[PDB]
Order: C-alpha cells, then sequence, then structure tokens
C-alpha cells in the first residue's frame, strides 16, 4: 500500500501485521513525518502536555549475566565495578526528591548482594518520602518481587529486549524470553505498574521481528514502554556491530505510542547518546516521560550499559534541572503527581 494507505489504516486502528511492517519499511521521508506527527498528536490527546520525570539512580554496576550487548556483562574484566550503600542511595533519593523527583528508579545490574533484603528497606525508606518508587533490577524469583511490592514498590521495569526467542537465548546465553516473559506476567500479577521494551538494531534482528515486538506489546498492554538503539560497547562480543538506527527507533517509538496510547513512554537516554538533541526529538514523536541520571560522582561515569552516555561529565545534580529546563523550550510541563498511567478504555 502506499503511505497514505499506511497512514489511513494506523488512523483507523487497523493494526494489522501488514500494516505495522509496511508503516516499518517505508523509508519516505513525507510518510515519515506524518507517522511522527500522528504519535505527536495521539501523545497530547491521551496523555497530554505533561513530561514525567522519573529520577534514575543506578546503584550498583555488579551483574551476574552476560548479555552479549551489555557493559556491564561478567566476562567484561575491563571495568571498575561499585555497589552504593544503602545509605548513600537513600539519602541520593532524597536529595532528589528535595530537587522535585516524584518517581525515584532503583536501576542496577543483577547484583545478588542487595537481594532481596536490603532493597526492600531501601525501598521503603524512600517510600516515605512520598513519592513512586520503580524498581528495574532484572530478573528475580517472584517471592523477591513480592517482597519489594509489600516494602512498596510502585512500578518495575524489566523490557523484554527482543521478543525473537532465538535471538533472545543468543544474546542473554544465561536466560530466555519464556523467562522473562514469565517475569513480566508475575510483575503484573503483583499488581506492579510494568514496563517492558526492546533494543533496536541489534545484531540478527529483522524487520518482522521489530513487528513482532510491537505485536507483543499490544498484547500485553503494557504501562510503560522503554525502546532505544542498540549501542555496541568496546568491551563486549557485539563490539564490532553496527549500531541501531536513529530514525528506525524512533518509528518504534512512534508506532508503540499509537498503538498503546495511554501508556507511558520514555525518550531514553540511549537515543540522546547516537543523535545529539535525540531525547528531545523522540518527545515529540510520542514519548512522554524523561528519565535524568541521579548516579552520583564517581560512580555515574562506571554504569556503562553502552559507551558515549551523554550524561556521565556532568556534575551530580545538573540532569533535573536540565530536564526541566528541555521540557520549557518543548513548550511541555513537568508531571504534577506521579505520572502513573491513566487509562483510557475504549473499544
Ligand atoms: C529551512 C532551513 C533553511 C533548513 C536549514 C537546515 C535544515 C534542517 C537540516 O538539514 C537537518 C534536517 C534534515 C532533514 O532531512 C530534514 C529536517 C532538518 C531538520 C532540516 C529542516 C530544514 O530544511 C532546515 C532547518
Ligand atoms: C523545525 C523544522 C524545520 C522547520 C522549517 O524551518 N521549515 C521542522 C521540519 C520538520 C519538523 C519535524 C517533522 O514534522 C516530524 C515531527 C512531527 C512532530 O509533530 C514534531 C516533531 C517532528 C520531528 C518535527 C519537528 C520540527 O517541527 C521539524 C524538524
Ligand atoms: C534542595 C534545595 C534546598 C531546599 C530544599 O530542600 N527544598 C525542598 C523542596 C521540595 N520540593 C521540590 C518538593 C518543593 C516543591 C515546591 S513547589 O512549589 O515547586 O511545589 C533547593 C533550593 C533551591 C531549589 C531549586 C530552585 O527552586 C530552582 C529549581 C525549581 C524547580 O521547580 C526544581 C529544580 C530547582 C533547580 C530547585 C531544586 C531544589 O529544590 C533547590 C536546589
Ligand atoms: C542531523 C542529524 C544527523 C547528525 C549527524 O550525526 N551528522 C539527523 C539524524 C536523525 C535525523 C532526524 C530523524 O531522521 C527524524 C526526523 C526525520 C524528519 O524527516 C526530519 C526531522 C528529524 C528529527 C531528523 C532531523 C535530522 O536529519 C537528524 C537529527
Ligand atoms: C533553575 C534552572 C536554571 C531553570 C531552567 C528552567 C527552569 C524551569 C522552567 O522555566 C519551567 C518551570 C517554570 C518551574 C520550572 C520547572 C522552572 C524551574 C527553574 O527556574 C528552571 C529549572
Ligand atoms: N549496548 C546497549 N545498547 C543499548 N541499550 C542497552 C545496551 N545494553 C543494555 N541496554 C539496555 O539497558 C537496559 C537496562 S540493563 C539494567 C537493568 C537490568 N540488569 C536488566 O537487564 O533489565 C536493558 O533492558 C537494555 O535494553
Ligand atoms: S542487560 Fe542487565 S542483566 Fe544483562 S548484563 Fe547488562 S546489567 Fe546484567
Ligand atoms: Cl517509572
Ligand atoms: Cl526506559
Ligand atoms: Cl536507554
Amino acid at each position: 500500500m502506499t503511505g497514505r494507505e499506511i497512514l489511513e489504516k494506523l488512523e483507523r486502528r487497523e493494526f494489522t501485521r501488514e500494516v505495522l511492517k509496511e508503516a516499518l519499511s517505508i523509508n519516505d521521508r513525507g510518510f515519515n513525518e506524518a507517522l511522527f506527527k500522528l504519535a505527536d498528536e495521539i501523545r497530547r490527546k491521551y496523555v497530554g502536555d505533561e513530561v514525567h520525570i522519573r529520577a534514575i539512580i543506578e546503584f550498583s554496576n555488579v551483574c551476574r549475566k552476560n548479555c552479549l550487548y551489555c557493559g556491564l556483562r561478567r566476562d567484561n574484566k575491563n571495568l571498575k565495578r561499585y555497589r552504593m550503600t544503602p545509605e548513600e542511595i537513600v539519602e541520593r533519593a532524597r536529595l532528589a526528591v528535595q530537587f522535585g523527583a516524584k518517581t525515584i528508579v532503583l536501576q542496577s545490574g543483577e547484583d545478588p548482594y542487595x537481594m532481596p533484603d536490603v532493597i526492600s528497606d531501601i525501598v521503603k525508606e524512600i517510600k516515605k518520602m512520598g513519592v513512586a518508587v520503580t524498581l528495574s533490577l532484572g530478573e528475580w524469583p517472584r517471592e523477591y518481587y513480592e517482597k519489594w511490592k509489600e516494602a512498596g514498590a510502585d512500578r518495575y521495569l524489566l523490557r523484554h529486549e527482543t521478543a525473537n526467542p532465538v535471538l533472545h537465548r543468543k544474546l542473554r546465553p544465561d536466560t530466555s524470553f519464556e523467562n522473562r516473559l514469565n517475569c513480566l506476567l508475575t510483575l503484573k500479577e503483583l499488581g506492579y505498574e510494568t514496563g517492558a521494551g526492546s533494543m533496536v538494531g541489534l545484531p540478527g534482528q529483522t524487520i518482522d521481528d521489530l513487528v513482532d515486538d510491537l505485536l507483543f506489546l499490544k498484547e500485553h498492554d503494557f504501562d510503560m514502554v522503554g525502546i532505544g538503539p542498540f549501542i555496541p560497547h568496546p568491551d563486549t562480543p557485539l563490539a564490532n556491530e553496527k549500531k541501531g538506527d536513529f530514525t528506525l527507533t524512533l518509528k518504534m517509538v512512534a508506532l508503540t505510542r499509537i498503538l498503546l496510547p495511554d501508556s507511558n513512554i520514555p525518550a531514553t537516554t540511549a537515543m540522546g547518546t547516537i543523535v545529539p538533541g535525540g531525547r528531545e526529538i523522540t518527545l515529540r514523536c510520542g514519548a512522554n516521560v524523561i528519565m535524568p541520571n541521579w548516579t552520583p560522582s564517581p560512580y555515574r561515569q562506571l554504569y556503562q550499559l553502552y559507551p558515549g552516555k551523554i550524561c556521565v561529565f556532568e556534575k551530580d545534580t545538573a540532569c533535573i534541572p536540565c530536564v526541566m529546563k528541555m521540557i520549557e523550550l518543548l513548550g511541555r510541563k513537568p508531571g504534577r503527581d506521579w505520572g502513573g498511567r491513566k487509562r483510557v478504555f475504549e473499544t
């Protein structure tokens, strides 16, 4: 079909595999710009002009897993490992709340040391501050997720990475797509607001794989969807592979908004790493969330999932003010509340 025809089907919500494949395969500038406009408009209509700020503290770069794409993979000996103390994490969260953060995201490698009880203790202390707590700690037993929910955690981010089970197992040799999905289903069952999402441009990933990622997200109706380009890391087996394409990744974000109009969708730091101003573009093509880095020195520079991260040389407290300026210059507003999902039930 022509681009005009694909757009019309998207506007009528005929979200067929064929329509999604064609949307991702067409490279016409006019088509792409119309797609981005559509996603921007849907975002405005369903989630408004508030951009929700989630302050992220990357509190440990220790990891037991060996994901082929990730700089924190256990086989990477060329990385100084660190662990923030629970007191450091709590006080760093407190500083973020003092700076106006209404959600605190705790992210780490899969570091056994903290699991589950130290995390629970930290979550309890941060919840006293009257903010939302989101965890992004990887794959753990149901019992750990249960304990963290009881401790007061609100949300959990666990990107599905790739919905192709063969590619998933190759890239993540400690685990499987089946495991990843089971974690996500468990998190939802436990009452977390649950985030999934994927990387774009992984080695061996196809356009049909991207369509499958979109259909998977639509199937499970996730509260949050985190999408970024694959960025090769020099100290990993994928060092010499091609980076994901910014425009294709942007189309995935746009299509995600169109498919899941009331979801929360970040403009990820990976988008701003591969293209200067990439986050700002992404906030205008369907995204409505930003995650300023709140990891303190000297640890921020050591949390290297991928290289070149833009947040690294800035002062400890720079990123919250930075994103507030960003939000204003985009003609948007900061979030007024915790920015939980506001479901619009439809047909
Ligand atoms: C942390 C310190 C010391 C005082 C303190 O510990 N303050 C706790 C405030 C707690 N809250 C954020 C919940 C207040 C919300 C009030 S509000 O009226 O916005 O609803 C205070 C003193 C001045 C404050 C900055 C300025 O103001 C400018 C700017 C306003 C934005 O907006 C948020 C960002 C920013 C950079 C502010 C951050 C922070 O806050 C500062 C550094
Ligand atoms: N090289 C790379 N390029 C782009 N994104 C990457 C990347 N390496 C890792 N990521 C992304 O960073 C996200 C957080 S990894 C940290 C949280 C947890 N260990 C977990 O695995 O879920 C991953 O879900 C992945 O999508
Ligand atoms: S993606 Fe998460 S689990 Fe995999 S190596 Fe990186 S930090 Fe560890
Ligand atoms: Cl969140
Ligand atoms: Cl994310
Ligand atoms: Cl990212």
